[PDB]
């Protein structure tokens, strides 16, 4: 079958084959679409054609399917199986895997970059020591200084469920949530609950508005281990704006390396359960969301007071008004400190080439455009008007329960 | 089978059943989502008024009723033997209101009970058509106070037969394209524009032309008309800091009239069904004015601001998309013409779902459609986990006439 989209600005038709290849379920039916529901161990039975499947894959696209090679790696991984109810990913392999989740990632925009993945194997990885060295290690190559490389760290793969490697951090880098007795909150909103489990943990917290959170690191599936992350390793940016001098005295300031650590990778049928990865953020993903969303630092409202704008009816748009001020003071402070970041406009112009250039080389680009799709400006960026078809393919990231919820204590 | 829905700024959780009600496609299957997407017998017809019939007769608390029965018979013989049937004043009304109820993509359906029904179901030549439209027009405009109405013309029979209103909207401004190779006016309707100069109309060759109606009355070739100039309420866009702004020369019409889209209530099909409302400043400011297929203005008031447009991260697009929307917002409100922003609007809807949440069981909502295109994270519909489902009576896309029509 075929299936087409087309760009309602350009009128470019792009014909979609990928989709055939597709697996996993969306969660819609001809009856339903679930298209903005945010979020909607394996028997020997079920790994070897998993395994297979991903084999075929990967011996395609290095040009030697059906060959000696190939055959005898499936005999090899079907023996292993049977043998040890699991099999090891050879290095290589591993590597294509990782960098394919990423390019299978409908909701990810920055996917251009997907070939130029660094993968640091961590599978020789035993206790939560090993975890905090490896990520630093992650940390520091990832920032260089500034000058961003995407990265992905992947620790052992889950065995019988019980001895998982987790990272509880949903970032490796983020700022500490405080609620305070009469309601407020102190820091970011977003990480109150992970903060409190840190303190219980024995985190001595400076209670500040801006603390960057210490490592909460589970190996093996013990108890996990706080630690802290050296600060010579965390890049910040104080936020100032390029005409506004008053800017600089909001206080403001944000991390340069967005890093997701509590996403589960599959390949293969095999599951990573601790994978970090990172790669440099897009403008509005801090002015927009991190700065500006009521239930995070929300600050419009002060930004709003300081440009002395009409804030009587909604219809003067200073809600507007401020939160574009704000997006030009991320750019102009990251830019300044020369620390690697995209605009919006920049980065959905790109995925759009993506997006033809893997149809035209692959067949397809499964994409959320509810995701994709800037959360200001929507209908000045390319994307808007791209249709775009959303489908699932493996090797894939996936969410999971956070730990906290499924963990069983030791003592 | 019971599904839930989560507003992921306030926690707000909502239950939804009123989908299990659902019969017609979405185009989504379990193996992929096509939510981006923009387009989608006698023996037929009696299950169709049945279920219809079924719905109206339950909202006034008279289902199962010697009144229901009765009716559900009477239409049964009329369909045996008429091949169709014709709806009640009552039902007309009732099937109009709940087709925009339906609208999974209207963010304004919080008016959904408030919409005047204008039956012109004895209308039988473009004339006539014409004189509906105009008074539809008029109560509509109100001198400025803007009020919903539908006017709706008779039902499809044998396809032959068909009443079709031509235009997209009954108030639209003309398209030319010129030498340069460029564009003059609107050119959304270039295709339209030509039709109406290959069918007699003489275009001012303006910026900003009003469309001649095209009306096809019984299956007939279309006719135009002009609609009285002093019926079109139209105005002035000046920005309220900027006083180079009113020099850029832009308007805009008051009244946003939908007039090519197809009515289908109890399987029976009203081809012309012309619907009005009152807009969101962003329709204008935002698609109208700054998409690159249609006025695209930006760079020529980016300039007028002096800003710095050598490099994307200066943001001048978004600032300049700010100004634009403030001063249409503006102008409509000095002018006193009905207008909402897209706060407001978005916060209506919000308030919409959960009364149609727990009076109903739910409320179909596209969110590819419903948040705004500017500032959406910004407004709560953004963070509104919405369920997207088909609902009858509806209103559906329908072809182009001018590609259907023998001559
Ligand atoms: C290098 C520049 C990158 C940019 C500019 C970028 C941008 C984004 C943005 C804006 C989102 C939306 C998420 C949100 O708004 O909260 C996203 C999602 C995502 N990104 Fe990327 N990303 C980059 C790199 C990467 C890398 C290196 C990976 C993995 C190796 C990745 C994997 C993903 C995945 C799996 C999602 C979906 C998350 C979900 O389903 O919730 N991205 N990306
Ligand atoms: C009274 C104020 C109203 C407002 C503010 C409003 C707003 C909107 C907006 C912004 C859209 C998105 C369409 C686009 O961006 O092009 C929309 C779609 C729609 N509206 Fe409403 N509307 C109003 C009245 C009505 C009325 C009176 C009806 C019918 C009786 C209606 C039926 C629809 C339908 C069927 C769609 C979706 C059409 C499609 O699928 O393309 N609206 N509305
Ligand atoms: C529910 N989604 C938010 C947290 N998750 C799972 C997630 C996953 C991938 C990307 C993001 C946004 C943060 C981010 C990460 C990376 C690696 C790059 C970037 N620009 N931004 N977040
Ligand atoms: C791609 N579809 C756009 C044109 N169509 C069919 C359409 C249908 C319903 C509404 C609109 C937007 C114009 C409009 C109409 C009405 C009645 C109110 C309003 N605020 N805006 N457009
Ligand atoms: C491709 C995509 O479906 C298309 O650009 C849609 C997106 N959302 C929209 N939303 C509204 N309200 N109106 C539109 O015309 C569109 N266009
Ligand atoms: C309910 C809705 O799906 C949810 O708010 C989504 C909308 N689109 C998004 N898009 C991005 N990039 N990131 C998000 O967190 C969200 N949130
Ligand atoms: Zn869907």
């Amino acid at each position: 079958r075929f299936l087409k989209v087309k760009n309602w600005e350009t009128d470019v038709v792009l014909t979609d084959t990928l989709h055939l290849k597709s697996t996993l379920e969306t969660g819609c039916t001809e009856h339903i679409c679930m298209g903005s529901i945010m979020l909607p161990v394996r028997t020997k039975d079920q790994l070897f054609p998993l395994a297979k499947e991903f084999l075929d894959q990967y011996y395609s696209s290095i040009k030697r399917f059906g060959s000696k090679a190939h055959m005898d790696r499936l005999e090899e991984v079907n023996k292993e199986i049977e043998s040890t109810s699991t099999y090891q990913l050879k290095d290589t392999e591993l590597i294509y895997g990782a960098k394919h989740a990423w390019r299978n990632a409908s909701r990810c925009v920055g996917r251009i970059q997907w070939s130029k993945l660094q993968v640091f194997d961590a599978r020789d990885c035993t206790t939560a020591h090993g975890m905090f060295n490896y990520i630093c290690n992650h940390v520091k190559y990832a920032t260089n200084k500034g000058n961003l490389r995407s990265a992905i760290t992947i620790f052992p793969q889950r065995t019988d469920g019980k001895h998982d490697f987790r990272v509880w951090n949903s970032q490796l880098i983020r700022y500490a949530g405080y609620k305070q007795p009469d309601g407020s909150t102190l820091g970011d909103p977003a990480n109150v609950q992970f903060t409190e489990i840190c303190i219980q943990q024995g985190w001595k917290a400076p209670r500040g508005r801006f603390d960057v959170l210490p490592l909460l690191l589970q190996a093996n599936g013990n108890d996990p281990e706080l630690f802290q992350i050296p600060p010579e390793l965390v890049l910040e940016v104080p936020i100032r704006h390029p005409k506004f001098d008053w800017f600089k005295d909001l206080g403001l300031k944000w991390y340069g390396l967005p890093a997701v650590s509590n996403m589960l990778l599959e390949i293969g049928g095999l599951e990573f359960s601790a994978c970090p990865f990172s790669g440099w953020y897009m403008g509005t993903e801090i002015g927009v969301r991190d700065y500006c969303d009521n239930s995070r630092y929300n600050i419009l409202e002060e930004v709003a007071k300081k440009m002395d704008l009409d804030m009587r009816k909604t219809s003067s748009l200073w809600k507007d008004q401020a939160l574009v001020e704000i997006n030009i003071a991320v750019l102009y402070s990251f830019q300044s400190d020369k620390v690697t970041i995209v605009d919006h406009h920049s980065a959905t112009e790109s995925f759009i080439k993506h997006m033809e250039n893997e149809y035209r080389c692959r067949g397809g680009c499964p994409a959320d455009w509810v995701w994709i799709v800037p959360p200001m400006s929507g209908s000045i960026t390319p994307v808007f008007h791209q249709e775009m078809l959303n489908y699932r393919l493996t090797p894939s990231f996936e969410y999971q329960p956070d730990p906290w919820n499924t963990h069983v204590w030791k003592g």
